[PDB]
């Protein structure tokens, strides 16, 4: 139990040509870079090479036998350690120190962390002079991003094809596609090792430097990060893509969806959020009927999943979970309106009712499909807004059980006005709040819309489904200060509500 290291490799690669005798061998790679540094050597004093390409394994091009490798261990290994103590200098365990290298109980917990490009760490790499462009006189993609091409036989850079490794690259090597891991290790270190010998700004190579979450904490960020160029549409038609041999079940049910895909990207904080597995339509997996490619979960659920940031409503969900938003969001239950449905759901312009089924949108271009889309947006209805507050009693005055207190003198307008202001500017509230007295729920709910709201006590107070008038106040009033973050009145504070009689 000593300190968190994030250079830990498990050494066992021994046990996929069978059961190994001794436990696996615990190496901490950065101690083992850094002393090696530090004897004026580097990485070729572990690592071959083949045609330049670097080798990540230990002293070997491939691995031959169980007895090659433990023969190719123990030489090395244990040959530097011997020579380093022939010496007098630091250095680990020798010839007949068997446990010390293999070490059931090696005292080292993991700092371990996963590492990704964020928007600014993308257009560090983009931005930079040191990665010169390649098949463009402007864009770099090309020295760090590919595609097979089936006609070439050989990887190209596919312009507008670009994706996260993670799309291509998974836990392990599927056919000649090495694993996330490899590919990693591969291109991100060695590109970096190229760029420090031109002694320019570079990229880490200790696994600390990437793996560290210190190391990570340091990251220059920058913010000024211009759109990111991949063809990607402006504005998505999102479709009911039934499923190939799909059956009439699978056949689109609702309205089809205009999205506004540039003002979602300056939002978001990269593209994987949303396309998880690639860039792609979520359709080519996601159908009605749903994919082997998608685990067969379906359209509905892609789009509406009330938890998964990947989806519509949850990522909007948790958006209504910012403190602004959720003294009402922590009250209120969903309509599930259809006028609810149908700030996504829209008409589609052009074709109506009976091209549709029969596949006039599913067999768009996707040109055609941005401008049905443009369309669909940019006729909308425009944010209705609320009333004006002065058609609004000012202050309210909660009395009709008062007893043990007086009357209760509430500040209504004032704190509508409050809520208003909080949610300024926000995009979701001005959308989907489609009545003037949407808001007005926040409070007044299970009740239209309107300017004259029936008192608590039409409902409260008097089937156990609903709490009583005190309790009914106590836990709106509470429970919205608590979600908001109000000290202003503490809960605690019966006085500051309603005063002593
Ligand atoms: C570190 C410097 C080591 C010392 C000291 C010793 N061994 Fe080792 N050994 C080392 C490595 C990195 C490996 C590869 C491990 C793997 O699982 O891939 C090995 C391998 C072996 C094996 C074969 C694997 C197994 O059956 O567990 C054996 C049997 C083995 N080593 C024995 C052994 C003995 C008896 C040692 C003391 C005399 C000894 N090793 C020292 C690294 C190191
Ligand atoms: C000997 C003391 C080493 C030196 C010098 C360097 N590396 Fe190394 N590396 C070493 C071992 C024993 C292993 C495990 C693989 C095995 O065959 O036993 C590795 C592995 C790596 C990896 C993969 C890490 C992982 O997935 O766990 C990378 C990316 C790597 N090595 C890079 C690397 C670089 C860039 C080096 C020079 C600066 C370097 N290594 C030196 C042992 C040794
Ligand atoms: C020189 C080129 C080395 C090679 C090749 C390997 N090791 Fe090493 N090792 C070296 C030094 C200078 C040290 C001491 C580092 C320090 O700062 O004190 C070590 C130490 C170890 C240890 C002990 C780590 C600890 O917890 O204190 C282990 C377990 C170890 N070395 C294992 C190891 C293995 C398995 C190697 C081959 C894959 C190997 N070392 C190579 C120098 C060198
Ligand atoms: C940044 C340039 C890195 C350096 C330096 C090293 N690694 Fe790494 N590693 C890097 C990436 C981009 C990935 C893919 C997953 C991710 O975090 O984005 C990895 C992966 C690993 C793993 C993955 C194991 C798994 O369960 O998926 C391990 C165990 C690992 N790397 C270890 C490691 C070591 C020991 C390194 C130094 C020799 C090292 N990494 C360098 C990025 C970078
Ligand atoms: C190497 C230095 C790169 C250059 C030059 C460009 N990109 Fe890149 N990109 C790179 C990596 C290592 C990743 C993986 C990010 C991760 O953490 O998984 C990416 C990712 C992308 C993506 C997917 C976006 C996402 O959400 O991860 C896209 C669409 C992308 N890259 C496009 C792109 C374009 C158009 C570039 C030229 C201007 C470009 N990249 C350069 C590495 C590198
Ligand atoms: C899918 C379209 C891919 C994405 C996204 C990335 N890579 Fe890839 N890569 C892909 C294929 C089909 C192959 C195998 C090519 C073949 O020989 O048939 C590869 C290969 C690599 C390798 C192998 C070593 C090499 O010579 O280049 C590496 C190191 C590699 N890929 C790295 C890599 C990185 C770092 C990526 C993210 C920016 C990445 N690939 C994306 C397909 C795809
Ligand atoms: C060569 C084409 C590269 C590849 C492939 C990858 N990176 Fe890189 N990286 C490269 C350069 C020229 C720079 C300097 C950027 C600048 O600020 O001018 C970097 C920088 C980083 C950093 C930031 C380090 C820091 O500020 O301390 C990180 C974390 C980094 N690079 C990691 C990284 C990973 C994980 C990569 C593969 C997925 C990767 N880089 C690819 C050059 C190149
Ligand atoms: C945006 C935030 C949405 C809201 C609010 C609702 N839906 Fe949705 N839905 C959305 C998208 C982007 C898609 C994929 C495109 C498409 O039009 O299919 C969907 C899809 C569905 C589906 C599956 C397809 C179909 O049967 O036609 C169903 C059944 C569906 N939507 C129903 C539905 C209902 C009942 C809603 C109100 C409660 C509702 N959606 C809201 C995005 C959004
Ligand atoms: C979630 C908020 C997203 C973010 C961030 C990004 N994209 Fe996206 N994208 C998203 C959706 C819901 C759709 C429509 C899917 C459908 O099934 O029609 C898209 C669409 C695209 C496309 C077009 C795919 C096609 O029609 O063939 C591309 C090329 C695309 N997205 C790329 C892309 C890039 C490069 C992003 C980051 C820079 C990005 N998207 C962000 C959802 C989200
Ligand atoms: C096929 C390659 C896919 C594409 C294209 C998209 N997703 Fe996906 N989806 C896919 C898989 C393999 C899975 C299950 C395993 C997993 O990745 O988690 C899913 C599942 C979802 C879910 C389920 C909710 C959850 O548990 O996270 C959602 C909400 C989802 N996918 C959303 C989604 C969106 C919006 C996409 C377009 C940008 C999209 N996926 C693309 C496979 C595939
Ligand atoms: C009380 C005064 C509210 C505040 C503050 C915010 N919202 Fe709200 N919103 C309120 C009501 C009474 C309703 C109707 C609920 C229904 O299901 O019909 C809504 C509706 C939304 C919705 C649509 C449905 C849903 O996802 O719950 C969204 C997406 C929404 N509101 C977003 C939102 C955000 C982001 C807010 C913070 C800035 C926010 N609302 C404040 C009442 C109130
Ligand atoms: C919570 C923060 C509220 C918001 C937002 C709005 N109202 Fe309200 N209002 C609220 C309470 C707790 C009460 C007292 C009702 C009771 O039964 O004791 C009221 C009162 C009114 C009234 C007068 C009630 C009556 O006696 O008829 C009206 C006309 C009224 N509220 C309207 C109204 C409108 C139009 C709103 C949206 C802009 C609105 N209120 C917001 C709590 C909250
Ligand atoms: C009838 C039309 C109602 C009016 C007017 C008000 N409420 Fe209500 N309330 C009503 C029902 C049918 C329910 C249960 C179902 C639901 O939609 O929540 C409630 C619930 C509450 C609760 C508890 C919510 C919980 O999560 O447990 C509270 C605290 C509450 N109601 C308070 C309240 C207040 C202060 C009202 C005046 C503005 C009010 N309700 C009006 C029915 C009706
Ligand atoms: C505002 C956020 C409140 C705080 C803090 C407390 N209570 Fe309250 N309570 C509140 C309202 C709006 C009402 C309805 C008042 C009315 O007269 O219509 C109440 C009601 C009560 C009652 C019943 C009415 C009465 O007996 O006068 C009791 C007994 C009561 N509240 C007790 C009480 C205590 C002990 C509190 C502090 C611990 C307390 N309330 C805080 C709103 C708010």
């Amino acid at each position: 139990p000593g300190e968190k290291r994030a250079d830990l490799i498990e050494i066992g690669a021994m046990e996929r040509f069978g059961k190994l005798d001794l436990p696996k061998v615990a190496f901490r790679h950065d101690q083992h870079t850094t002393a090696v540094t530090g004897m004026g050597k580097d990485c070729a004093a572990c690592h071959k090479s083949k045609d330049g390409k670097m080798s990540l394994k230990f002293m070997r091009l491939d691995d031959n036998s169980a007895a090659e490798l433990k023969e190719i261990y123990h030489a090395n290994c244990i040959g530097c350690h011997t020579d380093l103590a022939k010496a007098g200098k630091k250095t680990g365990p020798q010839d007949g120190e068997c446990r010390s290298c293999h070490n059931p109980k090696p005292s080292a917990a993991s700092s371990w962390k996963e590492i990704g490009f964020d928007k600014s760490l993308h257009y560090r790499h983009v931005a930079s002079k040191a990665i010169k462009p390649v098949g463009d006189p402007q864009k770099n993609c090309g020295a760090c991003h590919h595609v097979y091409d089936e006609a070439s036989k050989k990887l190209v850079w596919g312009k507008n094809k670009e994706d996260s490794c993670r799309a291509c690259h998974g836990e392990k090597p599927v056919d000649k596609r090495p694993a996330l891991d490899t590919a990693a290790h591969t291109a991100c270190i060695s590109c970096h090792m190229d760029v420090a010998k031109t002694k320019a700004e570079t990229g880490p190579v200790n696994c600390a430097g990437c793996h560290a979450p210190e190391a990570q904490a340091k990251f220059k960020v920058v913010r000024e990060v211009p759109r990111l160029d991949r063809g990607q549409p402006d504005a998505a038609l999102i479709l009911p893509v039934p499923g190939k041999d799909a059956p009439r079940e699978m056949k689109g049910t609702m309205k089809p969806v205009a999205f506004d895909h540039k003002a979602h990207e300056a939002k978001a904080n990269d593209c994987r959020t949303c396309h998880h597995v690639r860039i792609d339509t979520c359709t080519a997996c996601h159908t009605v009927n749903g994919t082997a490619d998608s685990k067969f979960v379906q359209l509905e659920k892609a789009m509406h999943q009330p938890d998964s940031m990947r989806s519509c409503v949850g990522c909007h969900n948790t958006r209504v979970q910012q403190p602004t938003c959720a003294g009402c969001h922590g009250f209120i239950k969903p309509t599930k309106s259809d006028a609810q449905c149908g700030v996504c759901h829209v008409a589609a312009p052009g074709f109506d009712a009976k091209q549709v089924e029969a596949g006039a949108l599913l067999n768009l271009k996707a040109e055609q499909r941005s401008q049905v889309a443009a369309s669909m947006l940019s006729a909308r209805p425009q944010p209705k807004g609320t009333f004006d507050l002065n058609d609004i009693p000012e202050k309210v005055v909660i009395g009709s059980i008062a007893k043990e207190y007086q009357p209760s003198e509430f500040p209504h307008r004032k704190i509508v006005k409050t809520l208003i202001a909080g949610i300024g500017e926000d995009k979701l509230a001005a959308t989907f709040h489609i009545e003037k007295g949407t808001l007005c729920q926040g409070c007044h709910h299970n009740s239209p819309a309107s300017l004259t709201p029936p008192k608590c006590a039409s409902c409260h107070g008097k089937r156990g489904d609903r709490p009583g008038l005190k309790a009914a106040y106590h836990q709106q009033c509470m429970g919205c200060h608590d979600r908001m973050k109000i000290e202003k009145p503490a809960n605690t504070a019966c006085v500051d509500c309603h005063k002593e009689r």
